[PDB]
């Protein structure tokens, strides 16, 4: 069995929740919460280790950028200290490619990074590999065939619907076909050998469209929308079924938990997460 963590977020103010949420059964569990309040994290896990990456702690008493990566161990319910990045990346995008965490782009106050890096948990360790060709916060980051695919964000002046490759065994990036949307702060994961982006802000408007990027065809395809739009939303996938959390549409901090089922092309609101919140970091072990 396995559960969908959620790690931190923003209402108010940055938060250190940690929660799991069961799908067979509809429960939360509440677990230790982060050492510092972060929203902007991104989630991972490597060898059933769960990752809190970066972020933001934005308090009454400041706001600071994370460079900070944290690790929770589910078995002891513990979150321990690891090696911090490089740069602080707040609004950050994480891949993983044979157990080796991918930090991607995110900010440090107005600078919008383009630099990405790899940490390996076997060495507790970080390192910088080649730079994205595009700057992006806000960027969704999908791994499919040992490549890891930058998508959408926002690179300092413009909101974007590009994206990116990157070549592990060569150290390269190569653009790859945009999307239909401009999309900043969506939700981008892989599902079925497909890559989906679901949300985001396209510069005017929060977004519920949802495509699909089909590798063969180097195409981007529209699935069935979300029931509500949003951006800074975490995602994930369980089982063969995406999972949406939270996030910001203009007006509410989302307390809303969608999931699509790809093989009927629908979307169904499944449960609530305790309290509204955008910005968290997710994963499943
Ligand atoms: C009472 O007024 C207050 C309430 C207020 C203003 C504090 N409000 C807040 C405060 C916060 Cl700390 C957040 C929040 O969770 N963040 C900050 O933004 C992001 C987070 C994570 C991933 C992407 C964005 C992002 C979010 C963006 N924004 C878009 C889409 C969401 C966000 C705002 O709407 C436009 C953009 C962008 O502008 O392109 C780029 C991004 F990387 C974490 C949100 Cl979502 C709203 C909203």
């Amino acid at each position: 069995g396995r559960l969908i963590y959620t790690a931190g977020g923003y209402f108010r103010q940055s938060l250190s929740y940690l929660e799991a949420y069961n799908p067979s059964d509809g429960t939360w569990l509440r677990l230790a919460d982060l050492q510092v309040p972060r929203s902007g994290l991104a989630g991972c896990v490597v060898g059933g280790l769960l990752y809190a990456v970066g972020g933001r702690n934005n308090s009454p008493d400041g706001n600071t950028d994370s460079s900070a990566l944290d690790c929770y161990n589910p078995m002891t319910n513990q979150w321990s200290p690891c090696a911090p990045m490089s740069v602080p990346r707040n609004r950050i995008g994480v891949g993983v490619i044979d157990g080796h965490i991918y930090a991607v782009g995110g900010s440090h106050g107005c600078i919008h990074h383009n630099s990405v890096e790899r940490y390996e948990p076997e060495r507790d360790e970080w390192h910088l590999v080649a730079p994205m060709l595009t700057r992006r916060i806000g960027v969704g980051v999908a791994v499919l065939n040992r490549l890891l695919y930058a998508v959408g964000g926002f690179d300092g002046t413009n909101r974007l619907n590009s994206a990116e490759c990157y070549y592990p065994e060569r150290n390269e990036w190569r653009m790859i076909t945009a999307m239909n949307t401009i999309r900043s702060g969506a939700g981008v994961c892989v599902l079925h050998n497909c890559i989906y982006a679901a949300g985001g802000y396209d510069g005017q408007d929060q977004l519920n469209s949802v495509e699909r990027y089909d590798v063969a065809t180097a195409t981007w395809t529209f699935v069935a929308p979300m029931k509500h739009r949003r951006s800074a939303l975490g995602i994930t996938v369980h089982q063969g079924r995406i999972y949406v959390l939270g996030g910001y549409d203009g007006h509410t901090f989302l307390d809303s938990v969608e999931c699509y089922d790809p093989d009927t092309d629908t979307w169904s609101e499944v449960t609530r997460m305790t309290s509204g919140r955008s910005g968290v970091g997710v994963a499943v072990t």
